């Protein structure tokens, strides 16, 4: 109905802080409106706090009411919100109440930092990314001048803007202006910074070759990173090394001190084999950076105990992967951080990856990097054959083209393809093209957008005229309502191009749902909000090929009130897998599995000290991958589910939350208590399943 927005003023809390509830009201229900708005708040099953305010509105008019409430004395809890305004509708959001962030992370990242972005706008992204998901820390990206010197000085001055790797300029003041925002709803801001590397020509900064990694035993070819420019490189170096050490570490205290930062996201490239040090001797690179952290926690601690946070990137996470015994047991973290590629695809390989992280750090957090959709060309589609071109004709002869063909030889002045399409609703659109080239460098086409001038394109070269891209994007805000985005070879553009199609760049809301369902069931969250409420499409945080639609934001917000509000359950230090030992569970009318297998209701069975935790994530018309795009689920009503226990269990009350039902709120389901010759258990009636569905169980 009525109730537009309901969060908080934080986006965490530690105990006794007063948290200002805020309710966005408007009535559209047609003549005036009185009653009362209600809050009640809930730790679990428990409510533990209610209060009302009269609310009288006029047909068409707003308000925003605050509720004012002292966060609990119990340290690491979080509590479910439920607004209740009768006819007028209702509403819900989470609080979180924890002195420190990496016992229950919410990491979202910063990439943009332009020099146009006034205070107020910086306040603004971070504000709505803490206030629609809980997002407690956020990772600064590409925020340094080089990699190897970090805040650009001119003597002993901070230059007020540098460009970046890529050439794009930061602003100092913009990121501080977010550093600030960031602590202003009791955030922390993560600089990122690699590990290891230093960018190209680093001898007059006093970097020296020895303390380099090299891929040959006589220190002639040093590791590194060639960005295809001839110019732009990183080189990188021993972990190990004491004088890298030393070197680095100084800048990630520079970048406390200086620039405010609570800490360092240490990255790396991943794994890297045959490694030689500077005087040829052959070194294992996976175990070497558990000392480097470790002592770089040391020296953090040191310096500010309260800017001392650290974590660091496992590359490509998979059960036993490449350095992920050694960090995960070894390294001296604060949370983990895994970045997903192709060695864990399944949803049951990531949860025992997931599980194997938690079982090595002490239960320590885990955060996922697991780039939605990353390899799919997700979302509206109009095919190039079907568009309106000029001069250019349409073709069949280059195997690999979506549709019935391809529009060939886009080579000459005055060629163009015109494509008529509709943004269903006001917002941001990436514009993906899908595309050939085999000319032997790149291509390019100017890109118009309802008849304006937006962009040059550049695209690709292959060395097939049978191999196709869709690495050609570019984002445009749109009105809601028919557009017409044309391609158009002008004077100035170069070589030629195969066009295909274009798509509407889009996040699936199907597989983002479950995905993000089964890590928070497994127990880890997901890094994939940033900037200007921009979901994640790609390792380089800055691109914008895929977009959220409105249903999607929506889900997200369900979903993170949820991770927020039930993570006791799904995170605590206690909460361990309960696959060890006397128990099943039984699902009437569905085809059912315990290792997320395709086109079944997939349960996971969970405990802590009082609950009996089954998470049912619906596979139901769906494969067993987790990135990859997916249709809706088969949605369940009254599924009846019989739960096997322990002899030593018996259960006082069924409860089940999910954020596809009522915002997360907790329903109390009857059940009946039985023993069989299979053993001890429960029985109830699941009224809904959609996507996800937590059962918690409360033992007597
Ligand atoms: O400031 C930022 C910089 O610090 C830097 O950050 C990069 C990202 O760092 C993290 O992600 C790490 C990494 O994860 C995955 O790789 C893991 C993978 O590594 C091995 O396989 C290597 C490689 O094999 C095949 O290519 C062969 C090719 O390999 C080397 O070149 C690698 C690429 O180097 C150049 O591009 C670098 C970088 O540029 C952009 O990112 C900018 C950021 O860089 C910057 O903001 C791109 O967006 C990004 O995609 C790209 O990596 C070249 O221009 C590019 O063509 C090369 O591919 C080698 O040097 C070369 O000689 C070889 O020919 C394979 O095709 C390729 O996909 C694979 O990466 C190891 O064997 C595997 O086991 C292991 O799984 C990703 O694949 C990789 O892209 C990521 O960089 C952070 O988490 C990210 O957020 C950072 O963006
Ligand atoms: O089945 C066959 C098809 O696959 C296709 O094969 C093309 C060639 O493939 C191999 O060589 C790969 C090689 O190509 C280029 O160098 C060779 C090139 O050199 C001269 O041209 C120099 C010219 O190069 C660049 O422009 C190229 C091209 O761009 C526009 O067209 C794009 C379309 O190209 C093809 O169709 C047009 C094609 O049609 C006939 O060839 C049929 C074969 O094509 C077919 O059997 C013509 O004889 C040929 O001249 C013409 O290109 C694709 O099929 C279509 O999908 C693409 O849209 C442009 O309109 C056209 O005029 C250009 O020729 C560069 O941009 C430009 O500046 C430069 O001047 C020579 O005159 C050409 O005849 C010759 O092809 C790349 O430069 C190089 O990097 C690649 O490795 C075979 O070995 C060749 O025998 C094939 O011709
Ligand atoms: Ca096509
Ligand atoms: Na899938």
């Amino acid at each position: 109905g009525g109730i537009e927005r309901v969060f908080t003023d934080k986006a965490r809390y530690n105990p006794g802080d007063a948290v200002s509830i805020r309710v966005q009201a408007k009535n559209g229900t047609g003549s005036s409106w009185s009653g009362a708005a209600r809050l009640e708040i809930f730790h679990l099953e428990n409510s533990v706090y209610t209060s009302s305010q009269s609310l009288s509105l006029t047909n068409g008019q707003s308000t925003t009411l605050t509720f004012t409430w002292t966060a609990p004395s119990t340290d690491f809890r979080g509590y479910f919100v439920r607004i209740d305004a009768g006819t007028l509708g209702q509403g819900a959001t989470a609080i979180d109440v924890s002195s420190d962030f990496t016992k229950y992370p919410r990491y979202g990242y910063i990439s943009e930092f332009e020099s146009g972005e006034t205070a107020l706008e910086s306040k603004a992204k971070v504000d709505q990314l803490a206030q629609d998901y809980h997002i407690n820390a956020w990772q600064f990206y590409d925020w340094m001048w080089r990699h190897d010197k970090m805040i650009k000085r001119t003597g002993g001055s901070i230059d007020s803007t540098w460009l970046d790797l890529f050439n794009r300029e930061i602003s100092w003041s913009t990121l501080q202006n977010q550093i600030d925002a960031v602590h202003d709803v009791n955030g922390k801001a993560m600089a990122y910074a690699m590990i290891y590397a230093s960018r190209e020509n680093y001898s007059p900064l006093g970097i020296s070759p020895t303390w380099g990694i090299y891929e040959d035993s006589s220190h002639t070819n040093q590791f590194d990173v060639d960005f295809g420019d001839g110019s732009t490189y990183l080189y990188m170096f021993d972990p190990q090394n004491p004088n890298w050490q030393n070197y680095i570490h100084a800048e990630y205290i520079d970048s406390i001190n200086t620039a405010g930062f609570d800490g360092i996201h240490v990255a790396q490239m991943g794994q890297r084999s045959n490694v030689y040090d500077y005087n040829g001797n052959s070194i294992d690179l996976s175990t070497r950076f558990s000392p480097f952290l470790d002592q770089a926690k040391s020296v953090l601690s040191a310096n500010n105990p309260a800017r001392d946070n650290l974590t660091y990137n496992i590359v490509d996470g998979t059960v036993n992967g490449w350095a992920v015994n050694d960090v995960s047991k070894n390294a001296d973290l604060d949370f983990l951080y895994s970045e997903i590629w192709y060695l864990s695809d399944s949803y049951n390989q990531l949860k025992n990856y997931i599980e194997q992280l938690r079982a090595n750090g002490g239960n320590k957090a885990v955060v996922l990097a697991a780039y939605m959709n990353y390899a799919d060309n997700a979302g509206t589609r109009y095919e190039a054959e079907s568009a309106s071109m000029t001069n250019v004709s349409t073709n069949t002869n280059h195997a690999g083209y979506t549709g019935s063909g391809f529009v060939d030889q886009f080579a000459s002045t005055g060629d163009k393809v015109s494509f008529a399409i509709n943004a269903p609703e006001a917002g941001d659109y990436s514009l993906v093209f899908r595309y050939g080239n085999n000319t032997g460098a790149n291509s390019t086409l100017n890109l118009y957008v309802d008849g304006n001038f937006v962009q040059k394109l550049y695209f690709f070269n292959q060395s097939s005229w049978g191999t196709w891209k869709h690495d050609a994007w570019y984002q445009v805000p749109l009105t809601q309502g028919a557009h017409t985005v044309e391609l158009r070879y002008e004077s100035g553009n170069v070589g030629a191009v195969n066009l295909d199609s274009l798509t509407l760049g889009t996040f699936d809301e199907h597989s983002v749902r479950l995905a993000d369902a089964m890590m928070s069931a497994s127990g880890a969250t997901h890094i994939e909000l940033g900037d200007d409420n921009q979901m994640l499409p790609h390792e380089y945080y800055p691109n914008r090929s895929k977009t959220m639609r409105s249903s999607l934001k929506n889900a997200m917000k369900d979903h993170y009130n949820f991770i927020t509000a039930y993570e006791n359950l799904l995170f605590d230090s206690d909460v361990v897998p309960n696959d060890t030992g006397s128990q099943f569970v039984n699902l009437t009318g569905v085809s059912a599995s315990g290792d997320g297998s395709a086109n079944t209701v997939w349960y996971i069975n969970k405990r802590t000290s009082d609950y009996n935790i089954v998470h049912l994530i619906n596979l139901l018309g769906n494969d067993n991958q987790w990135r990859n795009t997916a249709s809706q689920p088969s949605f369940q009503t009254n599924l009846p589910a019989k739960i096997y226990i322990g002899a030593d269990e018996t259960i006082s009350d069924v409860y089940l939350a999910s954020p596809d039902l009522s915002g997360g709120e907790t329903q109390e389901l009857a059940f009946t208590s039985g023993t069989d010759a299979g053993g001890k258990y429960v029985s109830f009636t699941v009224p809904e399943l959609k996507y996800w569905n937590m059962i918690y169980m409360l033992e007597h």
